[PDB]
């Protein structure tokens, strides 16, 4: 190893965080560290060793580093932190012997998070340009008051970097069963209907692959152990063929079974791994779900018993959690919720499976019924259809798509009220027709959609209903078929503007939460009678819009008690993570707001220690919540530390998540799982924007508990 | 007066190593002192000692070659230490003024603002899914940014035409590299990480194909050029051979013992042709931020057990078969059949049988080419597959003195546009060599550049590259791409194209029988050759001579030319370039005499890329007749590449070469199947 010589002659050991702590120090100076900011810093500090050890062989200067930490630095782009570093260092090289210059345009003086040239993929990098020309070329085809009220922050258009420049939708229930029946043409090739569960799955992963480069939001496989078990059929009989000429009379239906019991698990197997290889044009993988629990024969029970205990398993030697696709497990009473129920062994495997991986989340079979009109899982991470025929009266949910989203910053207008309620729902209206304005421009985009442009979705079955390359795109959306999305967030602290911190038992706020759905979904069933799309209430993710609009708000409000100082907004109608109800109390109370208009898009989380020596305590919420909230996540801490074997919640930081035992932050060795809004994330491997991880940070577990499974060992 | 070590060369900032030499070092010294006070001559002899110091710490801190930057840190450092301060305030906040704008050349947000608003161009060609049109707007911006990256006279060389600089929709905007020889063999026995799963060894050939498609899925966008699985019936038939054990397991459980050995054969049998089915059908629903499908190529044919010869057999039985219920001819993946005598070539050969199956497939549909597995060796120093299109790696050794074929890639190409040298010559080769040597510089520069550019990507930006094994060893975060690349290890590719257009200039449209018009267009490739060699000596990477496929770059040349010359005779009135040193393609040679007439341009030096095609009649539909070019092809040339398949129209049941079509007039693609080369 190569030893550092400084400026009095002495000779030291290569320390390698005195690189790191001092770019850190330049970085402090301009803005405060955040997650994203430490894997910029962490990645320009591993070039920078690099081209030490590139450069120099036996001993390496002070001036030396120096030089190469500045030149790395511009290397990188980071032209702000690279004019801190420069002045300061140089200012101390000047007085020891005894500002410097100014060359950095105002865009330039920023430091850009997501924007990492020492760290990123070459596609990422690469599709971040064509994001740019989206989102710049796209905001001057927008109606200019949709477009200035999105920068102003009052409402937010989401995916600028997709829509409107390409007539791109949002997320669909991919028509699997139509697709695998007939055949398809994705690539070059036509494929022929798979004559196995194991071409099934393949397949359907190709088609997974297709679909989420021709749509901007996530797609879900709905009822897949049902549509899947016909195609295990066929394993079955090839299996029993095979009996016959090679198995002892007396063992031909126990090789059959025994082969095919195989086949399914690898099939599945080959689903898991295949989705945590897809990735779209960002780098990402696509966000995918998995639906299932409502078939009853040996096959459809095999597939959805083969999803679980893949995931179980985990990915790879290391066991790590697959954060995709999200499983969704459906709870139906007199077919798994009982314990007399024919079903409820696999409800116990899922269970288990949901005190390791968080996954599955379940669904109520009647209570999605009852809030949406039919049953379906959701759309990508939250978004729900609801009931629709067609003309033969034939309930249609898979093939159905959503068009966009519009969210609006309510906090914004609780906070522009001034404690005025009568004002509040003045400036409400006025939002709700901007609102309006941009949905009704994306319903406009959309149609100049030709089939075309996506011929997995509009051609080969996706989307239900195979168009010819002359006829509409809208002949698919029309007659509200497809949804719209008018989305909304932070019911909490609109209700704290008006009446407190502790609003939770105050039945007056309570009902202004509740009445300000009902106005969205009043409007929403106005706007579907004029246009004839459905448009409904939806519980925007707070993946990205809890930092932009507490970011925009702090900027035009201050610092206000309760709202914008701690760094996040709550997402749609959820109870404040900061607070700690039970389970019980946290369902009950938030089960009137999807009752009330939210049916368009809506989640519930609830925050437990570790459950894996006790799955009968999660039981009884899934019980408990069967009868009142349609779908519930299960937070549980499954992190893992590889250094010390540390199983557990790992502390969080400015920086990201630390192990609690060691203190290590390689995204190598740690597993941390954390939910993002529906979806899993991995903070280590692809940091959270700073309001997000502010939102994580500040939640509190709902029932009392431990937060390790192992302790770890002493290094 | 300190002397510098004469073992320092001054690497430029595009790359180019220089000499040593101390006046610019004081030059600059002096130009920072001149903004504050007019020279005197007692600053002259304080700006000599401060030089001397300089060149001192250079000879006493490095002792091969020295980085601008690191100058300049020695340069400020001194003037520090002669305590010169005011000239190292002006020193400094010049230089770092300088570096600045610099880097700002490569920002996005300076340049797109720009191309939506005001100066910069965005239409500049002289496609209907999303991707591929949100693809183009970043190849829009890459090629804009890209631009001003080059060195300016590589840039002005490039738009001009003089010389072609490759995918710059992609580099230098990335440090992308080219094509690759992907280390299959070394990733699936030791595991590898690919987007968020850390997979473990294949225990089946079924799981094998899967890992490679998804390998080749992650190759694909992690570089802009093609991949290619070299011998792939050798490395797959282990995993195979996994299948047999297994079977013979249950065969054990459920199966009469009679019967035990060949249920396990059959089934395995099975499994393999499963398997490389995946792989068809997988590597064609691939596609790339483009929506277009990677460009893949198979190798295979010298495997001898009877694993590798099922391998061998299901690889070329289905693509026979063709593509869905309308049996489609697939393009994608290439494949490459190894001839080798003794082994599959003669009629008594053990493989023989699979030749026979090869010839078949190669008639109905267009693929497998063949690569001739002495010839290979002779041209090349080893045997390998061509990365991609025809990129071929030479012989090459590792540290440990193992022979390493794959795992290596290609940084870059850059062609010469040799007809428009010919035409500038005005019927003189005195000129014609004088222009021939100019843009040999140029190209040299451009080269030279994109070694450069692509020794800066981090391990961290293609971790399916530089982390997980598709180039050969396993790199750290904090460790240097350049490992992969030094030592001839990588190969760097001079294109070329047109030496008919460029013979004819000089030698008339009959030129192929002239002695004297051959021995010009060879001794351009020597030219070449001995350039290449001299540069891999100075810089330790393989530069080689790479006949540039036609492509798109064919008719850039051409049409750029009839703007600059006008309609030439037999040159640009055709409107295309004659493949490097192809025949003509209006003159119709027998496929003997076509390569008794190419084979000496590859064995003249044009060895890092070369192909030979032959479309000959009565190659058609005739399984006998394509034996008899690959067997005369085999002690003669070293890849080749025979007739394209009838096109086929899917209404109407024609079959011909059509575009629309002559039984009817149809033009959908959905009810049509042209086959075309890619290259
Ligand atoms: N042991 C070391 N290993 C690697 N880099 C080092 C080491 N010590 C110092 N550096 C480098 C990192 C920075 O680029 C540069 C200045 O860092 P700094 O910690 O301030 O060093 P220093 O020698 O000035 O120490 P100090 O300020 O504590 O006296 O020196
Ligand atoms: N306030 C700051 N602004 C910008 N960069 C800073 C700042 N503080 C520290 N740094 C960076 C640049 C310094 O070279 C490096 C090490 O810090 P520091 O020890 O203060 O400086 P130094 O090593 O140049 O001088 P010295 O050791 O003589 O104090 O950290
Ligand atoms: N891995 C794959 N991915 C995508 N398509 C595939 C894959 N393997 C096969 N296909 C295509 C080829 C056919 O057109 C269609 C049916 O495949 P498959 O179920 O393997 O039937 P098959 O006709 O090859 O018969 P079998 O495998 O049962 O002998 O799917
Ligand atoms: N051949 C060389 N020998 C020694 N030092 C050199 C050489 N070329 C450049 N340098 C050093 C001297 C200065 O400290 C620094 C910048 O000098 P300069 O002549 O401007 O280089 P350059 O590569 O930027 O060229 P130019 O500006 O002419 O294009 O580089
Ligand atoms: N006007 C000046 N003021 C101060 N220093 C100067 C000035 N001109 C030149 N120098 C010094 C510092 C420069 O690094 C060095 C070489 O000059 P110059 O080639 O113009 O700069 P450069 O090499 O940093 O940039 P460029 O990228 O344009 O080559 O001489
Ligand atoms: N279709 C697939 N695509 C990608 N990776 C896969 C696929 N199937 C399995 N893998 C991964 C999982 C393991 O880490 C590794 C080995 O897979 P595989 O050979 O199926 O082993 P296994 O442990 O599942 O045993 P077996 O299949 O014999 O029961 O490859
Ligand atoms: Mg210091
Ligand atoms: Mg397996
Ligand atoms: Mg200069
Ligand atoms: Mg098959
Ligand atoms: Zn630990
Ligand atoms: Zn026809």
């Amino acid at each position: 190893d190569i030893k550092v010589i400084k400026r009095d002659g002495r000779m030291v050991t290569f320390d390698s965080s005195k690189i790191y702590e001092a770019i850190l120090k330049a970085s402090e100076t301009i803005t405060p560290i955040t997650p994203l900011i430490e894997t910029k810093l962490e990645g320009i500090a591993n070039r920078v060793v690099a081209e030490i050890n590139d450069r120099f062989s036996h001993n390496i200067k002070i001036y030396e580093i120096q030089s190469i930490v500045e030149h790395e630095l511009l290397e990188a782009n980071e032209y702000a932190i690279a004019q801190e570093y420069i002045n300061y260092r140089t200012k101390r090289d000047f007085e020891r012997s005894q500002t410097i210059n100014k060359l950095v345009n105002k865009d330039q003086a920023v430091v850009h998070e997501n924007a990492n040239k020492d760290s990123d993929l070459y596609n990422t990098q690469r599709d971040l340009t064509a994001g740019i020309v989206g989102k710049s070329v796209g905001l001057k085809m927008l109606p200019p008051h949709v477009a200035n009220a999105h920068q102003k922050g009052d409402i937010h258009f989401h995916d600028l970097d997709y829509s409107p420049y390409t007539p791109m939708t949002n997320c669909c229930l991919i028509d699997f069963k139509g697709m695998l029946a007939n055949g398809f043409k994705i690539g070059n090739a036509e494929v022929e209907s798979p004559k196995s569960i194991q071409t099934a799955t393949a397949q359907i992963s190709q088609i997974i692959a297709n679909v989420a480069s021709s749509q901007y939001g996530g797609c879900t496989a709905d009822r897949i152990d049902e549509f899947l078990a016909p195609y295990a059929e066929l394993n079955y009989k090839k299996h029993l063929a095979d009996a016959k000429e090679w198995v002892t009379e007396e063992k031909q239906e126990d090789y059959a079974r025994a082969k095919t019991r195989k086949d399914i698990y690898d099939a599945m197997q080959s689903l898991e791994y295949e989705i945590n290889t897809l990735f779209t044009s960002n780098g990402q993988t696509p966000f995918t779900s998995l639906g299932f629990g409502l078939g009853t024969n040996w096959f459809e029970r095999e597939i959805q018993k083969a999803i679980l205990q893949v995931r179980i398993l985990g990915l790879g030697s290391e066991h790590r959690t697959a954060i995709f696709p999200k499983l969704i497990f459906t709870l139906k009473r007199g077919l798994n919720l009982e314990p007399n129920s024919p079903n409820y062994d696999i409800k116990q495997l899922a269970l288990e499976c949901a005190t390791k991986r968080m996954y599955p989340d379940v669904l109520s079979y009647d209570k999605i019924i009852e809030l949406t009109g039919s049953f379906k899982a959701p759309m990508g991470c939250r978004s729900f259809l609801q009931g629709w025929k067609d003309e033969n009266g034939v309930e249609v949910n898979s093939g159905r798509m959503n068009l966009g989203v519009v969210t609006l910053n309510l906090p914004r207008i609780a906070l522009e009220s001034k404690g005025d309620q009568d004002k509040f729902w003045e400036i409400f209206e006025e939002r709700m027709g901007i609102a309006k304005d941009a949905l009704v421009y994306r319903v406009e985009r959309v149609k100049e959609a030709t089939p075309a442009n996506a011929p997995i979705l509009y051609q080969y079955g996706a989307f239900g209903q195979r168009l010819r390359k002359c006829d509409s795109v809208d002949q698919l959306f029309k007659h509200r078929r497809a949804t719209v999305s008018l989305g909304y967030i932070g019911l909490y602290e609109v209700a704290s503007v008006f009446y407190g911190s502790d609003w939770e038992t105050n039945l007056e706020a309570k009902t202004f939460t509740l009445n300000i759905v009902k106005a969205m979904k009043n409007a929403c069933e106005s706007w579907s009678d004029e246009y004839d799309y459905h448009f409904s209430v939806y519980s925007t993710p707070s993946e990205s819009l809890t930092d932009r609009f507490c970011r925009l708000d702090t900027e035009k409000f201050g610092v206000v008690t309760d709202i914008t100082d701690k760094e996040y907004y709550t997402n749609s109608f959820h109870y404040d993570v900061r607070k700690n109800p039970t389970p019980f109390e946290k369902l009950e109370f938030e089960k009137d707001y999807p009752e009330a208009g939210a049916t368009g898009g809506f989640i519930h989380y609830c925050e437990y220690p570790v459950l894996q020596q006790n799955p009968k305590a999660l039981e009884a919420v899934w019980d408990f919540a069967y009868d009142r909230v349609g779908y519930l996540g299960t937070n549980t801490p499954i992190d893992k530390c590889y250094k010390c074997d540390f199983e557990g919640d790992f502390t969080p930081t400015e920086r990201g998540f630390m192990c609690p035992n060691c203190g290590n932050t390689d995204p190598k060795t740690v597993d941390v799982v954390k939910r993002t809004c529906g979806y899993l994330g991995n903070p280590q491997a692809r940091p959270m924007v700073k309001g997000r991880h502010k939102e994580i940070s500040a939640r509190v577990k709902h029932m009392n508990g431990s937060t390790i499974k192992y302790g770890g060992k002493h290094l």
